[PDB]
């Protein structure tokens, strides 16, 4: 994820976290793992770096149930979804054109200039009903 | 709107008020109006009885894109899906089979046992073009 402007150590390390897991995690979670490896990057800079990531794209943003900012540095750079389980936190790339048809279908029935659809799927895995 | 709650005029006069209003606002802009329209019910009193209603599911809610809560009532009992306009804040319920298609077979596909979709979609409507 290149960043506007001059690279640092700590916007390369941020990088590097993020592409270093897959799951979704807000700024506490990655400023508490890149602390314990050994970074040393403050909150407010890691929660600004995200914060222009997600302005250039380059990550995938979601809001929780209690309403907190988690991110995803997707794998894919197109138009996707993401399928996503609370207890484990992996995430699935899923995309179907049907939802996208349906949204472009209704907004033209209604009239509307712009869609900017919001779409998640929350479920569990086979492994977390087993015990 | 019935609440498990005994019968008392805070739950009535917020259910009313909210019968009133067909539009998704949050906690605060309730209690504002319900203050102006001469109530004089408390805040934290607005949030419990809303939580209680959520809970309930005669209501319908929804996160707002900056972090906020916004509720609203519809008169269908059955699942539905919202299109809001952020400009106006006016909301309207559709409901079609495709996402819910879309969900079954991602679902049975992946082995989730059970999945639970949140399908809620912003765009501006004709009048905030018109001038
Ligand atoms: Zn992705
Ligand atoms: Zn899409
Ligand atoms: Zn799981
Ligand atoms: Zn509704
Ligand atoms: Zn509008
Ligand atoms: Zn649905």
């Amino acid at each position: 994820p290149p960043v506007k402007g001059r690279a640092t150590r700590q916007r390369a390390a941020v990088s590097a976290a993020l592409q270093e897991v897959e799951e979704f995690r807000s700024a506490q979670e990655l400023h508490d793992m890149l602390k314990h490896k050994g970074d040393a990057v403050g909150l407010t800079t890691v929660y600004r770096t995200l914060q222009s990531l997600a302005d250039a794209g380059e990550v995938d943003v979601l809001r929780t149930a209690e309403g907190e900012s988690v991110y995803r540095r997707c794998s894919t750079g197109d138009h996707h979804h993401h399928l996503v389980c609370r207890a484990c936190g992996k995430a699935v790339e899923v995309e179907g054109p049907a939802v996208e048809k349906w949204a472009e279908a209704i907004a033209a029935e209604h009239g509307y200039v712009n869609v900017a659809h919001t779409v998640e799927i929350f479920g569990t895995c086979a492994d977390c009903a087993g015990a």
